[PDB]
């Protein structure tokens, strides 16, 4: 019955003057195109180059990553890439017999143009650039757009730019901000319009992307880092800590969340924290010191169901499970991002996908995966006499409603498929 | 080589902020507050949760030949959700040797469902949702048309409520009444309900594709058909025959004008204001535009019904060949489907020896990005797996 805080988050988690922002620049990108975008970049970012970048550009600006560096990143992105080919063998397309006679079914197939955003901010996970790249191209979109703001006056990052071309990135545009999600939502440059934008950025981003394209612009996990951790008794405390402390230094923000039913795990995880903390260079120590101070969590609970119940109200975005019988928390946990299972696997080893916007005040839909970019279309078609009864029930139904033409699409069928029968098609509507 | 034969004339013209009130109100108060606003807007002063008893006697008069073929509608609905539940699929993979990774699909626990009108509109989110497997389906509707009641409960509604507006919706997502707090509130309904849902988790178009195979009677009569709606239905023709185009551009004016006054007057203003009849030169034009208006409702009468199945790419609910046809009903809306009543959650797991490898990649990345404590994660994992190991893991972070 009884869980308990031994640690509180000790601030509580947002003014939008993006909107102002956003309206005013699509406002201007939709008079201008183009010419608008340039000169926002010139004003924003003091660009003065080519916006989109050409296959020997991408060579040149890429040719100082070295192989060791490459590799890794290329090996990253295939554990992504492997992930989602499995993903979309998953959603099946299909047909079935209903009323003997009618035949319906559902279509798959990828959208056709996905643009990916990467803010490649001083403090960016490379992964940041490539998952939506490569998860869209896995999902067989044809076309891929990758923008992301010139670095220092060169170009994309080059790690960036790697990761972009590596993923498999159609197209790579050198813009930031508003004006890249504009220019991918409209088209411009590329003459291809995005069906959905993806990538995380700053309050700006995210409100174009909301204002472009809806409930599916914001339906990915955004704002700080945040981990939690599921733990018994058996779970080794330096290694709780230690993820914990993973994602706290990501900034004075980032959520750090242990739920466990062992009071002595709890008690070892918290008196480490710190010390791990304290060990970290300062650009870090000073980022988690206040993230796990504002924002660090630690939860015990009394059996394993209640654990069950407040993680699912948590509901992480990066949740592990340091625990035996590791198969009852997978059959049993619901709300969370994506689960690490068991000691060996961390976050930091990176997701296969992103999880829903769940701190949104719809918290369940959406995150970045095969399935965003994937289209479901259902059909239906009969045969004459599948319409027999159908039609029937059609005319009957529809002059409950006082629909009468509708009723009519109905007769004329009747009429027509079986002109030597009559049926009781309803009352005709006079009103 | 596309040309509009008949153009819109108008696009719709241009409130809901007492939301705000109500809710804040409900909030606050609760049970009470909803109580409060039923006798103020539906005057209602009976239970809001019907029992059995009260769904079997308030059901009493509907005729059994009615019931038959409202359960046939539904069964129609409810045997394609079944078929579509299974689409999705769980499944385990191995990606790098001992990485296992994975996706489990789940239900909902609890939908709720509005029904303000075809009658479909009532029992289409109920009966997905119960397909689709969720265990708790509560229905509202404000006070209950035997119709709409007995759909509800034909469709397997769990709770049903008396209930309308904003209260409905805001009772079905703090779950007040029955204590389950929807997941998700599904229906179609006014401003001030598009507000609530908005709020709290925030007509009938029909389009024919036709060449000179399709029969312009019944491509007529089937645009006239959702015309009756509203004033704002949009009737979109996309053909490749100015024969057929002009047909039915001449059929039309005349089947509405036979239709009954509220049929007739709705048709005309419709057909007059939202009514598009595009030529195309060829196929592909169509696709494209099609594709570009993405109907609600598509239906196709040609020759070669494959192909426009392969090619076309974006409507709510395709309609081939003739013989169907938008009034016989929808299988899901563009949008309403099981898949958005179920949960996909992936995970994954590792050996210690997949660790090796994506343990050092790691932490060289991490490193890399100035992420240090990341490192770390690393780093602790490869000293207690492989505590004699001296693998390259970056140079550490000073900044
Ligand atoms: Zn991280
Ligand atoms: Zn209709």
């Amino acid at each position: 019955g009884m869980i308990s805080y031994l640690k509180k988050a000790e601030k509580t988690p947002e003014t939008a003057t993006a909107q102002k922002v956003v309206t005013e620049m699509l406002a201007e990108i939709q008079a201008r195109g183009k010419d608008a975008v340039r000169q926002y970049a010139k004003q924003l970012d003091g660009w003065s180059g080519d916006i989109v970048l050409t296959p020997d550009q991408i060579r040149e600006q890429t040719k100082d990553v070295p192989a060791g560096v490459r590799a890794d990143i290329d090996f990253a992105i295939r554990q992504v890439t492997d992930f989602a080919l499995a993903q979309r063998e998953s959603l099946k397309e299909f047909s079935v017999e209903l009323h003997p006679g009618v035949t319906a079914g559902q279509r798959v197939l990828p959208v056709n143009v996905v643009g990916c955003y990467a803010p490649a901010g001083r403090y960016a996970h490379i992964a940041s650039a490539y998952m939506g790249v490569a998860t869209a191209k896995a999902a067989g979109v044809k076309t891929v757009v990758a923008c992301s703001s010139p670095f220092r006056g060169q170009g994309i990052h080059p790690h960036v730019l790697y990761a972009f071309q590596a993923a498999g990135a159609d197209v790579i545009m050198a813009l930031g901000g508003v004006q890249a999600i504009a220019s991918m939502a409209y088209g411009l440059f590329t003459g291809k319009p995005a069906d959905v934008v993806v990538g995380p950025g700053n309050k700006f981003v995210a409100e174009a992307k909301r204002s472009l394209y809806g409930q599916v612009g914001i339906d990915v996990f955004a704002g700080p880092s945040e981990v939690a951790v599921i733990a018994d008794e058996t779970a080794d405390p330096a290694i709780v800590a230690s993820d914990l402390v993973g994602q706290a230094e990501h900034g004075h923000e980032s959520p750090a969340w242990l739920f466990t039913t062992s009071r002595d795990l709890a008690d070892r995880v918290m008196a480490l924290v710190p010390e791990l903390i304290a060990k970290l260079p300062p650009t870090a120590r000073d980022a988690a010191t206040a993230a796990w101070r504002d924002y660090g969590e630690v939860i015990l609970c009394g059996t394993r169901e209640e654990v069950v119940e407040i993680s699912d109200r948590y509901a992480s975005e990066h949740l592990e499970v340091h625990t035996a019988d590791l198969d009852w928390w997978l059959a049993n946990l619901t709300c969370y991002g994506s689960l690490f299972l068991g000691e060996e696997t961390t976050v930091a080893f990176g997701d296969k996908t992103s999880g829903p916007n769940h701190v949104l005040p719809a918290r369940y839909s959406g995150g970045l995966s095969v399935h965003k970019f994937m289209k479901t279309l259902t059909w239906q078609q009969m045969t004459r006499e599948a319409t027999r009864q159908i039609g029937q029930v059609t005319a009957r139904i529809s002059r409950l409603e006082g629909m009468e033409a509708h009723a009519r699409t109905a007769d004329d069928r009747m009429a027509k498929y079986f002109p030597n029968a009559s049926f009781e098609m309803g009352t005709p509507v006079e009103v």
